[PDB]
RNA sequence: AUGCCGCGGAGCUAUCAUCUGCCGGAUAACGGCUGAACGCCUCUAAGCCAGAAUCCGUGCCAGAAAGCGACGAUUUUUUGG
């Protein structure tokens, strides 16, 4: 189980720490999860346990995950498409903060502060669809998880979601 | 031993009259995210949010009479400093 370095993605272990950089900017979160020493020969990051237990097992395979998630994000995109499915649903605000309307007849707008590196464009293209764009999936899927999470039905048919993929 | 009666200012008093009585954090159950273990899945193992009239705070009451700070003047030509 050896994870290579691409071309200008400089990894670099400061306390098991990881600072990616890229043109979509520098993605770094603190690690302080894994208790296996981390061999970087500059070009490929290998894991080797020695005489390790379970629980460094799944350290293994958990840090293997972080890390091919940050080299995904490093300098592409996350993006999470939803569905509007529904008294109609409009979302009207600007820059990182999203809000509700109309929310099967409630008065009420609730208000969710989107996570730092998360961008929305209320795009009109397709219809009743707003995608969430980031280069940390798990920034973008938190912002994605408590929009989905406010949105919820009290003693009641439903609001569901779409698909996922990258941009740029 | 306030002789009795009507009204009676002031005072007292009446849910018999009037005025006033907030929002911040951390959570329980629970719900999610990135995610292994157990080559997959799964809230959990690390980590992050949301979340009760709950807990702790802001506000309110008292002020350690052995907690503390800043400021003011220092027995008058007798005397004390």
């Amino acid at each position: 189980e050896t994870l290579t370095i691409p071309e200008g993605v400089s990894v670099d272990i400061k306390a098991r720490l990881v600072t990616v950089k890229g043109p979509r900017g520098v993605l770094k979160q603190n690690l302080r999860r894994v208790d296996i020493e981390l061999k970087k020969q500059g070009n490929t990051i290998k894991f080797i346990v020695w005489h390790g237990s379970r629980k460094h097992n799944a350290c293994i395979r958990t840090a293997y995950s972080i890390i091919n998630n940050m080299i995904i994000g490093v300098t592409q995109g996350f993006r999470y498409k939803m569905r509007l499915v529904y008294i109609n649903i409009n979302l009207t605000e600007n820059g990182t903060v999203v809000e509700i309307r109309n929310f099967l007849g409630e008065r009420i707008t609730r208000v969710i502060k989107c996570l730092p590196g998360v961008t929305v464009s209320i795009s009109s293209a397709v219809k009743d669809e707003i995608i969430i764009e980031g280069n940390s999936l798990e920034n973008v899927s938190q912002s994605a998880a408590n929009i989905k999470q406010i949105c919820n039905v009290r003693n009641k048919d439903g609001i569901y979601v779409s698909e996922r993929g990258n941009i740029e």
